[PDB]
């Protein structure tokens, strides 16, 4: 797999509270350089973003009720329509956990169908972060099934916000869950070169890294 | 400081990405057999805050943008103005640090000003989420100031996500810089009574606490 083939995997990632246009800036050109899948950001930097991509293959897009999946399901709603009609063209959403742990199956339905409902209207893609970190391994699963059923397009591992990121038998598990009727985007802690290969190997059509340049230089 | 009094410095506080109903339900269980001043929850949550502390003087309140702060503004002030609507009597924002850190005052201004006119005009109070683990001191007294310019009523020290929450030196800071013109909240790690009332000395007017039982009893 050469860098060029790598860099299409990767959604270049930023989404420090503490970064600067400066550092958005810099992850947009990182970005166009190694020409990634896209760069994204938190959706206050969506416009920026969307300028200094203008012209290139790299897609804007942003993570919305992020990074705690706790967000009313109409306000991710206008979050999500706003940011892809500011120019991001994927919106990688959260599951609503607490919900999924309390065994709200319906919640956690109508909270990720409210937001394909309008991300596809608009004729775009949504990613679902599990945030595995929280779930047992039936969770996984669970939260893979919802997650198909209310009409997402991918299955994201981690925000990179709690205790862990994305882990090979996780993204195995989500591959098997899934089967090829979704993508799944293995995301947080990816560092090297050899760590991205073993979560393609191990199933992750996407992958969420921002340790990028490290990874394909 | 009775008990009683000390429990209406607090808003009682449950963010964690992975709170269930019941997880909620049993905070606002506490916070009414506590009368605490608020339940602090993710907007998801503030329907059924609403229902659970109805009838009672506790107030439902909301965090937006949370905890990043990097939102766009139209979505945070949809996300807060929602909130107040099912019920949430006060909002608590988190500063674009991003933008202050890169020394855009302009753009922080105007972010905290379109959260404050759209709370204001629902008759509500806005609290700004300094995230002071992320600041330098001088961007503390700033943010402070332009917090003040904007018209926010509370400056608030941390979201509890952040390397560290509510010290005492930086409590002092923001009460001496707004003096007794904006309410000064400490949140985040408050641990013990003690520390509770240490925050109130160095000039906390409200509290943002997670171990509101300990505390309390």
């Amino acid at each position: 797999l050469t860098t060029e083939q790598l860099a299409k995997y990767i959604d270049h990632t930023n989404l420090k509270a503490d970064a600067t246009e400066a550092d958005i800036k810099q992850t947009c050109d990182e970005a166009k350089k190694f020409n990634t899948a896209s760069v994204c950001v938190n959706s206050y930097w969506i416009p920026f973003v969307t300028e200094q991509l203008k012209g290139t293959d790299v897609n804007p897009i942003a993570v919305v009720g992020f990074p705690l999946g706790a967000m009313a399901t109409e306000s991710e709603i206008f979050e999500a329509t706003t940011a892809i009609d500011q120019g991001a063209e994927e919106i990688d959403m959260v599951l609503n956990v607490g919900e999924l742990k309390g065994g709200n199956d319906e919640k956690v339905l109508a909270d990720i169908q409210g937001l394909a409902d309008a991300v596809h209207a608009k004729g775009k893609i949504l990613k679902v972060i599990l945030e595995n970190a929280l779930l047992t391994k039936d969770e996984i699963v669970r939260a893979c099934q919802l997650s198909e059923k209310a009409g997402a397009d991918f299955v994201k591992t981690s925000t990179g916000f709690s205790t862990s990121g994305a882990k090979v038998e996780d993204v195995k598990l989500m591959r098997e869950t899934v089967g090829d009727r979704l993508g799944v985007k293995a995301s947080g802690g990816i560092h090297s070169r050899e760590e991205a290969l073993a979560m393609i190997d191990a199933g992750a059509s996407r992958m969420g890294v921002s340790a990028t340049v490290a990874i394909l230089t």
